[PDB]
C-alpha cells in the first residue's frame, strides 16, 4: 500500500532541492528513476541502513528513515536536468511488494553568453540586461553548479546573480586552471567590483511557444530575417529560447539569425560535418577567437519563435 500524495507531474527549477513524500503500510525500500530508455536505482533501505548509489552520494537520502520506519520520503539535492524522470517508490515486505510513481520535470537551462560588444565587455549591470534580452535572468551559483554536474564545460569567465564571476571546467588545462588547478569544478574569482567586465551566464526557465526555422533559396540578411519571422506571424527567437529548444532535442545543420543579431544553430546528434562532433548550440563568430557577431548583411536562415 505505497502512495505518493502528490499530483503528477511535478515541475521544479534547476538547482533546487526536491522532496518526494512516500508512505506505506524489516521492509525493503527501493527508490529508482526512469529516464528515457534507462533506469537508475537511487537507493535501497532495510533494517535501518540506507545504501546509496555511488554517483548520488550526499545528493539523495531518506531524511525520516529509520526514525519513522513507515516514511520513505526521498530528498534530492542540487536538481539537474538529468534528474528529471519518473521516480518510483518501491517497498517490499517478504514476497509482497507494491510501488508508487511520480514524474518529475526539472525546468531550465544555463548557457554562457558573449555579447555583441564581444568578449569580456559586460559589467554587472549590462550582464543582467543581456540575460533579460535573451529570455532569461542572470544565473545563480546553485544553477551553475547543477549545470556543471550535467556536463557543462565553458572556459569563459562570466558574471553571476551573486556578483561573483565563475566558469565551469571539467577538463583542466592551461588558461582554464583558475583557483582549482587540475581539479575539476566551477572556478571562481570571488565577488568582483561591478565595473569589471566579463561575459555572463544566463538561466532560461521556460518558454510557452515553439522555435522553428524559416528559410529561402537565397537566405536572409538580419533585417530580412526579422521581417520573415514577422510575416509568418512570429518573431526572431532569442538565444535563451534556442537553448531551450535544443534542450528539447531541436537539431538543424544550418546557421540562422537570432533576435540579438547573433548567428547560432542547434545540434542534438553528434556528426562530423554538423557541429564538429559536438552537441549543443553552436555559435558562428567572425574571428577565430570566438569574437564578433557576423555582419548584418551576411545571409543566413531565420530562427523564429511563435
Ligand atoms: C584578478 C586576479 O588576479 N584574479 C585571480 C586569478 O588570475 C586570473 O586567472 C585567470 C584564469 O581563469 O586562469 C586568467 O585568465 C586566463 O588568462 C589567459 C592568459 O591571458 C587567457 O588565455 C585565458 O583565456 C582563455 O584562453 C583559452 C585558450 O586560448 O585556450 C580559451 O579557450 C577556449 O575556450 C572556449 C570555451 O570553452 C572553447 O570553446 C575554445 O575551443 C575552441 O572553440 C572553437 C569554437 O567553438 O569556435 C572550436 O572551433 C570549432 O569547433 C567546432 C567543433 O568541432 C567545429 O564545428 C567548428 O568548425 C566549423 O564546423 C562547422 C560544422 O558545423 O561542423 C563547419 O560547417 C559545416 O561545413 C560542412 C562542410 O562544408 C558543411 O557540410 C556543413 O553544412 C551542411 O552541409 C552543406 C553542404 O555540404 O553543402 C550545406 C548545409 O549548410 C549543411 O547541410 C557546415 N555546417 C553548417 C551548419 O553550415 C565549418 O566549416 C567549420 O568552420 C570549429 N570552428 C572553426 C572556426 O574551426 C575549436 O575547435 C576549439 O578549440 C577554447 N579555445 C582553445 C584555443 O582551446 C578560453 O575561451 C579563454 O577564456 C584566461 N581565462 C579566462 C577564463 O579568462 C587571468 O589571466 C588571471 O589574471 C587566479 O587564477 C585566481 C587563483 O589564484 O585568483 C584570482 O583572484
Ligand atoms: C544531461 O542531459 C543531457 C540532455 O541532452 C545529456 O546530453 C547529458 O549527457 C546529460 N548529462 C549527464 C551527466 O547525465
Ligand atoms: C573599477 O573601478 C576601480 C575603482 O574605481 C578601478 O581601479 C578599476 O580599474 C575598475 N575596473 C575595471 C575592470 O575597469
Ligand atoms: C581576436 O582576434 C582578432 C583578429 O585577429 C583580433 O582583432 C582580436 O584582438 C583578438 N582578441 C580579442 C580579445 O578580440
Amino acid at each position: 500500500s505505497v502512495s505518493i500524495p502528490q499530483p503528477s507531474p511535478l515541475r521544479v527549477l534547476l538547482g533546487t532541492s526536491l522532496t518526494i513524500p512516500c508512505y506505506f503500510i524489516a521492509p525493503r525500500i527501493k527508490w529508482s528513476r526512469v529516464s528515457k530508455e534507462k533506469e537508475v536505482v537511487l537507493l535501497v533501505a532495510t533494517e535501518g541502513r540506507v545504501r546509496v548509489n555511488s554517483a548520488y552520494q550526499d545528493k539523495v537520502s531518506l531524511p525520516n528513515y529509520p526514525a519513522i520506519p513507515s516514511d520513505a520520503t526521498l530528498e534530492v539535492q542540487s536538481l539537474r536536468s538529468n534528474d528529471s524522470g519518473v521516480y518510483r517508490c518501491e517497498v517490499m515486505h517478504g514476497i509482497e511488494d507494491s510501488e508508487a510513481t511520480l514524474e518529475v520535470v526539472v525546468k531550465g537551462i544555463v548557457f554562457h553568453y558573449r555579447a555583441i560588444s564581444t568578449r569580456y565587455t559586460l559589467d554587472f549591470d549590462r550582464a543582467q540586461r543581456a540575460c533579460l534580452q535573451n529570455s532569461a535572468i542572470i544565473a545563480t551559483p546553485e544553477q551553475l553548479q547543477a549545470a556543471y554536474e550535467d556536463g557543462f564545460h565553458q572556459c569563459d569567465a562570466g558574471w553571476l546573480a551573486d556578483q561573483t564571476v565563475r566558469y565551469p571546467i571539467h577538463t583542466p588545462r592551461e588558461g582554464c586552471y583558475g583557483d582549482k588547478d587540475e581539479f575539476p569544478g566551477v572556478r571562481t574569482y570571488g565577488i568582483r567590483d561591478t565595473n569589471e567586465t566579463y561575459d555572463v551566464y544566463c538561466f532560461a526557465e521556460e518558454m510557452e511557444g515553439e522555435v522553428f526555422y524559416a528559410t529561402s533559396p537565397e537566405k536572409f540578411t538580419f533585417q530580412e530575417a526579422a521581417n520573415e519571422c514577422r510575416r509568418l506571424g512570429a518573431r526572431l527567437a532569442t538565444t535563451g529560447q534556442l537553448y531551450l529548444a535544443w534542450q528539447a532535442g531541436m537539431d538543424m545543420c544550418s546557421a540562422g539569425w537570432l533576435a540579438d543579431r547573433s548567428v547560432r544553430y542547434p545540434i542534438s546528434k553528434a556528426r562530423p560535418n554538423c557541429g564538429g562532433n559536438l552537441l549543443g548550440v553552436r555559435t558562428v563568430y567572425v574571428h577565430a577567437n570566438q569574437t564578433g557577431y557576423p555582419d548584418p548583411s551576411s545571409r543566413y536562415d531565420a530562427i523564429c519563435y511563435t
